[PDB]
C-alpha cells in the first residue's frame, strides 16, 4: 500500500520503498503552468497553485471561492456540458484563452471535481508520418521510424522505444539522439527504475513529463480537497509534480526536460515513447495532443507487428 503523501506525515521516499510513493497525489505540480480545482456544480474555486498569479492575474486567497462563471464566462457553459457528473475521468475539455499577451486550458473531472491546467500556448508531414509508421515491415523498423518521427516533431535532444521484459526490466530497443550523446541503444535498466505504481499509473494516464529536473514543484492550496478532506488525484493532470526520487535519476543522467507516452498493448503497458532534453524544455501543448494521437498509432503497429 501507498505511504501518506509528505503533506500528511508521510516519509520522503528513498530506494527502500520506491514503489510506495503515492506519485498520483502530491499536491503539487510543475512551475511552467497553474491549477486550479473546482465544483463540479458550483464551479466555485476550492484550490489554487500558489503561482496561480503569474498566469492568472489573481493571487491564490482572491481566487478562492470566486466562481468559473466569474471566472472564465465564455468556457463554462460548453465547460459543464462537456464534463458532466459520472463522465470518464480520461475526458476533456480544451480551451485556448486570449490573455493579456494565448493560455491553453485543459480540464477533467474526478468525481465532483473539475480539475483546471493553464498553460502558455505558441498536416501533410503527420499524415506521412502515420503511413511511415504503417509501412515498418518489422518491429525493429518500426521502432527507428517512431523515434526518428517523434524527434523531428519535438526537437528533443533523445528519443527512446523503452519496452518492459515480462519481468518488467526495461530496454532501449531503439532511438534517435542529437549528435555527440552516448548511445543508450540494447542498455537494460532494473524494474525498480519504473516502479510498480508509476507503471500501473502509466497505463490510464497515457503522457507525462517534466519541463524542468531542477524546479521546486509549486504547492497546491488548500493541499486537501474540501469536498472530501482527501487528497486532489492529480494522475490526469500533466502539470502533476514529478517524483523527486525520478527527477533526481534524470538530473545524474544530464536531464533537464522529460517527456514519455505509453505504448499499450491488449490493455499492458508494452513500452515508452522515452524523451531527453540537456536543456529545460516545455513541449507546446499542441504537439503533446499529436505525441499522444501517435503513441496511439504505434500501440496498434506493436501488437501486429509482434505477432509476426
Ligand atoms: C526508488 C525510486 C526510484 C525511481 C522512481 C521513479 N521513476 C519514475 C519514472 C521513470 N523512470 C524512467 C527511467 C528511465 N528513463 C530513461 O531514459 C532510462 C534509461 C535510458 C531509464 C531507466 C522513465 C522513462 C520514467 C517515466 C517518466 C519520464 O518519462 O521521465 C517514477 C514516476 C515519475 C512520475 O511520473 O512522477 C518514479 C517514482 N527511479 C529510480 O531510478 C529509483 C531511484
Amino acid at each position: 500500500p501507498f505511504f501518506p503523501p509528505l503533506y500528511l506525515g508521510g516519509p520522503e521516499i528513498t530506494t527502500e520503498n520506491c514503489e510506495r510513493e503515492p506519485i498520483h497525489i502530491p499536491g503539487s505540480i510543475q512551475p511552467h503552468g497553474a491549477l486550479l480545482t473546482a465544483d463540479g456544480h458550483s464551479g466555485e474555486v476550492l484550490q489554487m497553485s500558489l503561482n496561480a498569479a503569474t498566469f492568472l492575474g489573481q493571487e491564490p486567497t482572491v481566487l478562492r471561492g470566486q466562481t468559473l462563471a466569474a471566472l472564465l464566462p465564455e468556457q463554462w457553459p460548453a465547460l459543464q456540458a462537456a464534463l458532466p457528473p459520472g463522465c470518464p475521468d480520461a475526458l476533456q475539455y480544451r480551451a485556448t484563452l486570449d490573455w493579456p499577451a494565448h493560455l491553453s486550458l485543459t480540464v477533467h473531472r474526478v468525481g465532483e471535481l473539475l480539475i483546471l491546467e493553464f498553460e502558455p500556448t505558441e498536416p501533410h508531414a503527420l499524415r506521412n508520418a502515420m503511413f511511415a509508421l504503417e509501412s515498418a515491415p518489422n518491429l525493429r523498423a518500426l521502432a527507428e521510424v517512431a523515434t526518428q518521427t517523434v524527434r523531428e516533431l519535438t526537437g528533443f535532444d533523445r528519443v527512446m522505444l523503452y519496452k518492459f521484459a515480462p519481468d518488467a526490466t526495461g530496454e532501449v530497443i531503439a532511438e534517435a539522439r542529437r549528435e555527440g550523446l552516448h548511445a543508450f541503444l540494447g542498455h537494460r535498466f532494473p524494474a525498480s527504475d519504473i516502479p510498480a505504481q508509476a507503471r500501473a499509473l502509466y497505463t490510464r494516464h497515457l503522457l507525462r513529463l517534466t519541463a524542468d529536473t531542477r524546479a521546486a514543484a509549486v504547492p497546491l492550496d488548500p493541499v486537501l480537497n474540501p469536498q472530501t478532506n482527501a487528497p486532489t488525484p492529480l494522475g490526469g493532470a500533466v502539470l502533476r509534480a514529478t517524483s523527486p526520487m525520478a527527477m533526481q535519476y534524470l538530473r545524474n543522467m544530464g536531464v533537464g526536460s522529460s517527456l514519455s507516452v505509453s505504448v499499450v498493448v491488449g490493455g499492458q503497458l508494452w513500452g515508452l515513447i522515452a524523451c531527453h532534453h540537456q536543456t529545460p524544455y516545455v513541449l507546446p501543448p499542441d504537439l503533446r495532443t499529436t505525441l499522444e494521437y501517435l503513441g496511439r498509432l504505434l500501440s496498434l503497429q506493436v501488437q501486429v507487428k509482434e505477432a509476426l
